[PDB]
């Protein structure tokens, strides 16, 4: 395994929260997990808002291909910066940075939370679970991936609340050449199994990456 | 089962120029499979014919065990729509409607293009484009009559460059969706490639279509 | 110094085929027009207040130093309209304008494809009360295309505001306008529509003032 | 007048930046100036992807309305939060926040720039002015305002480099109910002059509200 560090900080409708936790993962089972504390009270909104900001560097590739966010610890790393809009309108704009020591990784991440309207399906307990995305990768350069992917929660209901991410993952180095000799995109299959509270959060992440299914 | 007989038909415009292909091919929904060539009748295309690859079926595809395709499902009952728009990274616009007809083994398309605002310099009017990259559609149920789709779509360019696209699609069916999709808890995927063999007035596609809830 | 209108309107919104014809007058010289027109399948199943903006930019006044771009195509050719619309409950709006001339007379026929708006939309109830004035930005896309774009809202019975964001491409036969083109900078263009409507006959009192800066 | 002083922070692709500096205005006139420099050296991009992130309180409202944004002095005043799509990919995050004093409203401004590609425009010296747009303008009930406009800038060739902007703005108190009780938009058109280096920008803008624009 490698062991995780994980601090969230950040405001949602210009409210404060900080998170702070730790989880150990294994990239070759793409698995990890991440348990997480509030240190400044019950959250404001749904916790399942931040099972996703809860470690790329876990996911299998496909034979022939490596992880390029796990290739990246031992040459200087890269950070990921995302964009996400909600159906309600509201905009999260997340920021993720890594540090790692033999044996661990630690993130270090922001977010900015604003817009959602005062009905927003974020400020009921009408979530009950994220499910499952594919994001689509592809190289702009040598340096960098361009990610989407729509997400989408269940609702009590029956009934999704849905939004749409987009994501710039800027490398240090060269992304490892298995990825960008590759020609087309790549894909990456998430899902969370997610035990969450409004003040304790965690989750157990599985990532698979694939050409084809 | 077998073999279906796929007749097809697309007409529209593109920055204002009227275009029109008539075609088919065949296809093997249990091998997610299908053709699909085609021939302009009003002449060389305009534009580059890669941009209507993903023109030229969604019953052809295979869905993992326990759920049924419900674009074959519907075959036999009041069928559905797709209307797709598609947004070019250059600031082109195609806007897509597929409406289909149905006899004993065969399906018969009727597609409606409307593409504008698509810049001079755009790629689409050079010979840059080589091919279409593979792309996994995010598909969920809306109520019980609906689906939405998104997807992003690149091709390959000659430079090693890509062009890129974010389709969103509405699918509308006219009785209820099957219930092994309706009763699914989130989304279903749905793994798209083809391989092109394409000029820009005889057009031609074999397509892979490949659902899954996990690959 | 009024040109007669005739208008007809033809579509589908999720599904359902929809027709209006009919007409009014308008000024170019005061920004004003009118058109009343009927519906020939009884009544609407949506808001008629989605149809405002379909029921002649012809009809706008500019600042001095400036032509009427519209105004202008009338003997150059013409132009085309094309708007994507994108509403907030994820419905889509479609529509294509082709205009005929005659002396003192614009002919118009619209096309409408709306699509993807959920059963639970505000545009199947009657929660619209008036459609709220937008200004567009406008630029030219190269010597014979104009790219729009705006924000546009309803008002609701209840105080509220139901919202959507419009890109509208202008195709030109000849060359826009030199004094629009010589521009450099966008124009806007200020709309307001005031509405009077039934769910079988609508009415619109339109004025269009187009402006470098406000006054 | 009032006085203007401000600081912007933040990263483009990475790269960090900071600029300080000030100016004036005068809400009644709509006019107000900035002069900002950069404590970093020479910026890594266009000094015009700034022009617009160097104060909606210098803005005119036509009879019968007040600007809410100066009316929110007092009353616990307002954040903006802007995201800017190029039409190149690059995204602007931008947030807005402010301190006031008697006769001095401080700005403090932190923008994460993104995703723009290596062949950008923003990393010629092709832009050479910001263009003129109009903001659309309407309440989220009591205490939300919410903006969108098309922002282009003209370049050395004749073309145009555009942007999408869509902007929320949080009152903590009630927005002036002139604003509330319009039942319509208000519009902000805004217009810049613009002298800049790599290292000294400033600008001079106006802004001008209106319902109707005669």
């Amino acid at each position: 395994a490698m062991e995780i560090e994980c601090r969230i900080t950040g405001t949602l409708n210009g409210v404060e929260f900080e998170l702070v936790g730790g989880g150990e993962g294994t990239p070759e089972q793409g698995r990890m997990t991440n348990k997480m504390k509030s240190t400044k009270g019950a959250l404001t909104f749904s916790p399942y808002l931040l099972s996703h900001v809860m470690f790329y560097h876990f996911g299998t590739y496909p034979s022939g291909y490596e992880n390029p966010f796990l290739h990246a610890i031992n040459n200087g790393g890269y950070t990921n910066t995302r964009i996400e809009k909600y159906e309600d309108g509201g905009v999260l704009h997340v920021s993720f940075s890594y540090r790692y020591e033999a044996g661990r990784v630690i993130g270090d991440f922001k977010v900015m939370g604003t817009g959602f309207p005062e009905d927003s399906v974020i400020f009921t307990d009408k979530i009950i679970r994220s499910n499952a995305t594919v994001e689509h990768l592809h190289p702009m350069g040598d340096n960098d991936l361009d990610g989407s992917f729509t997400r989408t929660f269940s609702l009590r209901d029956g009934g999704y609340y849905s939004s749409v991410v987009d994501s710039h993952m800027h490398f240090k180095s060269a992304i490892h050449p298995s990825i960008l000799q590759n020609g087309g995109p790549m894909f990456a299959f998430r899902r969370v199994e997610e035990d969450h509270s409004n003040t304790e959060l965690g989750i157990v992440e599985y990532q698979h990456a694939f050409k084809t299914p």
